[PDB]
Formats: structure tokens, C-alpha cells, sequence
């Protein structure tokens, strides 16, 4: 499913990812369009074998399993297949546990690069929320 701007954010919202650990939903917004440009069926190969899935292109090595990861983890406790659904429960499930993570929503590195910093605010300007 590809979300549209307001609708992806009116989703994330309504499952509790607004100002989550003190990030307001522009920054999820923000994060989810360089990610994943709205798309949840994203995936993208890693050169070291993992690979990121959904939205917010959650990484294999340590919250999803996808059975081909060597040494991975699933802190998730979830199959990465899960994250590319057009429910986003799963995958704000697991960004919660992310960006709790000890480096917050520097954990994407597209939102550290793209977002951080920016008016975030400018993603969620004109949504009934």
C-alpha cells in the first residue's frame, strides 16, 4: 500500500507513534516519505545481507526475521513479512521499540540525514489529524 501524506499520518497517530519518545509525528512522517516514499511493501538489500522492510525500511539484523540474516536477531519477534503489510501496526509496533533503543530516531539514518533539524512540521501541515 502506498499512503498517502495526511493518511499515513492520521495512521500513525491513531496507533500512539505522535510524540512518541518526544517525536512529534512530522518527524515520523518525515522519516517514513525518505524511507520508504509512503510504500509499505519497500524492501531494500543491505551490503552486509540484511535487509530493510516497510514504511519505516526496518532492518533485519536486529528486529525482524527473514530466515537469511546470518547472526541476526528479531527483537521484534516478528517475521519481516509483517512489516511490509498494509496494516501498520507491526511496523509502528517495532519502531516504538527502535527509537527506544538508546539513540532515538537516529537509528534511520535517512531521518538523521533528510529530517533532523528541518521543519518537520511542514509533513503534517494541512491534515485533519
Amino acid at each position: 500500500k502506498v499512503f498517502g501524506r495526511c493518511e499515513l499520518a492520521a495512521a500513525m497517530k491513531r496507533h500512539g507513534l505522535d510524540n512518541y519518545r518526544g517525536y512529534s509525528l512530522g518527524n515520523w512522517v518525515c522519516a517514513a516519505k525518505f524511507e520508504s516514499n509512503f510504500n509499505t511493501q519497500a524492501t531494500n538489500r543491505n551490503t552486509d545481507g540484511s535487509t530493510d522492510y516497510g514504511i519505516l525500511q526496518i532492518n533485519s539484523r536486529w528486529w525482524c526475521n527473514d530466515g537469511r540474516t546470518p547472526g541476526s536477531r528479531n527483537l521484534c519477534n516478528i517475521p519481516c513479512s509483517a512489516l511490509l503489510s498494509s496494516d501498520i501496526t507491526a511496523s509502528v509496533n517495532c519502531a516504538k521499540k527502535i527509537v527506544s533503543d538508546g539513540n532515538g530516531m537516529n537509528a534511520w539514518v535517512a531521518w538523521r540525514n533528510r529530517c533532523k533539524g528541518t521543519d518537520v512540521q511542514a509533513w503534517i501541515r494541512g491534515c485533519r489529524l
